[PDB]
């Protein structure tokens, strides 16, 4: 068909032949064309997930408004994402929980059950959500504001993310990408409520390579100078993300934890404790090595699971990822895209007409 008003038609039904739209293709800063075409089914899975991400976020920008609760915003977004990705166990679905981190919090907040937080006119909210097909993950994120006082801070971070995307390429050193991002970000000065700031990158947050069912595959993309001279390689996939702040430019763990994920390297572990065994089975069936949140356990009918969840964290089977925040009173912004380092070109697979 054509897509519906509030979106409800799965991306795979909009593109009947199984061939999905490319993202932005870029020259990097024969045999390789054969090598590129050999992985076409993989690129196509990323593109299906990226078109779902494009259509979901456009819909979100149409209705997100102060006065909504954070739970209402997350549930309305995730409902649409499940429909457009055509959720099907671990073959298609949500790759990680909807981040909606506010103000000084830069990442890894999503509400748990009972959270009464309401979105305000002066809030700066980072919407970070992920889709996948067959474990091929799109990690892409943007910042929502309603007061025009944050416009230059948003522009700084968007320009820095685009600079990291342009610098990236096969054989490029990851430390060079960081230096480049920081140079652009720090070229911006902003004025918010009568105080001026030079925008600083959050130095202990980073982009990351992506692997199959593995949001963090092991290499990190720094956003300040001073990092490793490890090179980017042909065939790798990266989330190029940057964060800018008016605070210290450093985040710490804060608030209640909502995001959790099985450690990718831990094998099978026999458990006899009944509630802990049941919860690990629930995680293995529904999430595998993809991240989840407490709201997603509640939705599956689980209750009284918090001690079993703590047990799995203390065993090192699951890791907790608490919200990461700069100092009180500071403002943080984020923009992110997923890029594929194909043999013939760099594709910014999650690029849209919006950002
Ligand atoms: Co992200
Ligand atoms: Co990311």
């Amino acid at each position: 068909k054509v897509q519906t008003d509030p979106p409800s038609v799965p991306i795979c039904d909009l593109y009947p032949n199984g061939v999905f739209p490319k993202g932005q293709e870029c020259e990097y800063p024969e045999e390789k064309k054969a090598l590129d075409q050999a992985s076409e089914e993989i690129w196509n899975d990323f593109r299906e997930a990226a078109e779902a991400h494009r259509q979901v976020r456009k819909y979100v920008m149409s209705w997100i408004k102060p006065g909504m609760t954070m739970i209402e915003i997350c549930e309305k977004l995730e409902d649409c994402s499940r429909k457009l990705i055509k959720e099907n166990g671990l073959n298609a679905g949500l790759a990680f929980p909807t981040g909606c981190s506010l103000n000084n919090c830069a990442a890894h907040y999503t509400p748990n059950a009972g959270d009464t937080t309401v979105l305000q006119y002066d809030d700066i909210c980072k919407i970070d959500f992920g889709t996948h097909i067959s474990g091929r993950i799109i990690d892409c994120a943007f910042t929502v504001t309603f007061n025009p006082k944050y416009d230059t801070l948003l522009k700084a971070v968007k320009d820095a993310t685009n600079t990291g995307i342009k610098c990236a390429g096969i054989d490029v050193r990851l430390c060079d990408v960081g230096e480049a991002i920081q140079e652009v970000m720090e070229s911006y000065e902003v004025e918010i409520d009568g105080k001026t700031y030079q925008v600083k990158p959050i130095r202990n947050l980073n982009g990351h390579s992506i692997g199959q069912y593995r949001i963090h595959a092991g290499k990190t993309v720094p956003i300040i100078k001073g990092g490793e001279a490890t090179r980017m390689e042909e065939g790798e996939v990266y989330a190029i993300e940057t964060f800018g702040s008016t605070g210290k430019g450093v985040v710490h763990d804060d608030m209640e934890c909502s995001h959790y994920m099985k450690n990718f390297d831990v094998g099978h572990v026999p458990i006899r404790l009944p509630r802990t065994k049941h919860l690990l089975n629930v995680i293995n069936e529904n999430f595998g090595t993809l991240a989840f949140c407490r709201r997603w356990l509640d939705r599956l009918g689980e209750s009284k699971y918090l001690m079993a969840l703590k047990n799995l964290c203390d065993l090192g089977i699951v890791d907790p990822y608490p919200p990461l925040c700069d100092i009180k009173g500071s403002y943080t912004a984020q923009f992110e895209h997923t890029i594929l380092l194909r043999p013939t070109c760099k594709e910014v697979v999650s690029r849209g007409d919006d950002y």
